[PDB]
């Protein structure tokens, strides 16, 4: 799987 | 709101 | 275009 | 993280 | 399938 | 256009 | 709704 | 950055 | 496929 | 216009 | 909530 | 990386 990381600050993986 | 990064060079930020 | 980086591990580029 | 909602009858959150 | 909400006003359903 | 409404917490609208 | 216009050949609307 | 139109009528441009 | 159009300055089209 | 498939039980198409 | 299958090579299956 | 399944008719991969 793809993980997209992003700013939420804290910085999060998003998994696909 | 999220931040993802993207390249546009400089990196970017993309609100949502 | 922008690229979208993803880890896939590595990072990779995703262009758009 | 977003939480989108959508029904599926029952309300679900889609976690972002 | 999932009902998505948005305001368009009037609140629709966008089925999927 | 639409408006997605959507949970970030607090209820938010995602304009489109 | 917005309608997307997208080649799919013709140009035709994609309505959301 | 990149501009998709919609149709709304208006022609809009959605930026990302 | 449908081929989705932006403008990137010139249009381009986005196949899928 | 593509068809997605969907596991929703039983297979589906969604069409775009 | 709705499964789609894609390639990851094994099938999988994304659930939404 | 994911391939998206799709009917165009034949089936089609989608390399994301
Ligand atoms: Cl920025
Ligand atoms: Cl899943
Ligand atoms: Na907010
Ligand atoms: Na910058």
């Amino acid at each position: 799987a793809l993980v997209f990381f992003a700013e939420d600050a804290a910085i999060i993986g998003l998994a696909v």
